[PDB]
């Protein structure tokens, strides 16, 4: 079933370089993938820990069959899976700089507006593509965005990704909701759409420009729900262009139909990158 969207990789082609983390289903590793005719490719390897439940196997490999459906430079690329032997692996591209929120915290105030808008343009490009493909991410946050050595940002973590149902275009939950990133109608009614992903994306915009501030700081989950419901919105980060902050507000429209489409976001961001007013340096 995962084989319809993922290539089976001969185990001998993977060598594990280092263990770099632990996910829900076991270790995450940096490794090398050797394909015929080329240099070893650096890869991220998710391993299914020994003694897993069979439900855990389905759900682990579940993400891989979601990933394998996408082919886009701002979505983490699947190299394939190992299923014919133990341990069971999912092999993705390697992102040198890890999570976006962490990366920006180490580099507080280090980027230009163009550099940061550039990151946000990449993220919205991948989301646009996801939207088009009939998926809702549901878990869009800076901490679920990965960034490479060229500062290219990619959507990652498709544990909560679901396929949109054919209606007047939503998924309804069955509840591991990240509240401060979530659109109000998704919180209240548990109705998830590309437009709730745009709300989350507004949050990501604010995190990126803030260099990895927690949205709403020490506010409790109840504090946030009530605040947003009342009309409160996060204030403008330091050194944020007015038009960027206004795009954030646009994403945070209470009525989802009023948020811009991802394609609209990408176009607005391209316009900023192409506007010399936003370039601190002209030589
Ligand atoms: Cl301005």
């Amino acid at each position: 079933a995962v084989h319809e969207f993922a290539k089976e990789i001969e185990a001998s082609c993977i060598t594990i370089e280092r263990v770099i983390g632990a996910g829900e289903f076991g270790e995450v590793c940096s490794g090398r993938l050797k394909l015929p005719g080329k240099r070893e490719l650096p890869v991220a390897i998710k391993t299914l820990k020994v003694g897993y439940t069979e439900k855990q196997r389905r759900d682990f490999l579940g993400e891989a069959s979601i990933m394998g459906q996408f082919d886009h430079p701002n979505i983490i690329h699947l190299e394939g899976v190992v299923t014919k032997s133990k341990p069971v692996m999912i092999v993705t591209e390697y992102m040198e700089n890890g999570s976006l929120d962490t990366f920006l915290k180490k580099n507080d105030g280090q980027f230009t507006v163009i550099q940061l808008v550039g990151m946000l343009r990449g993220i919205s490009a991948g989301m646009k593509y996801l939207s088009d493909m009939g998926y809702v991410h549901r878990d869009l946050a800076a901490r679920n965005i990965l960034i490479n050595s060229n500062l290219v940002c990619k959507v990652s973590d498709f544990g909560l990704s679901r396929v949109l149902e054919d209606d007047p275009a939503a998924y309804t939950t069955r509840g591991k909701i990240p509240i401060r990133w979530t659109a109000p109608e998704a919180i209240a009614f548990r109705k998830f759409t590309s437009a709730s992903d745009v709300w989350s994306y507004g949050i990501v915009m604010w995190e990126v420009v803030s260099y990895g501030e927690r949205p709403y700081w020490e506010m409790t989950n109840q504090d946030v729900i009530k605040a947003v419901e009342e009309g409160y919105r996060l204030p403008s980060p330091m050194d944020c262009p007015a038009a960027l902050y206004q795009l954030m507000l646009d994403c945070w429209q209470k009525e989802r139909n009023s948020r811009p489409k991802f394609d609209e976001i990408v176009n607005m961001l391209d316009k900023l990158i192409r506007n010399p007013a936003h370039h601190h340096h002209h030589h």
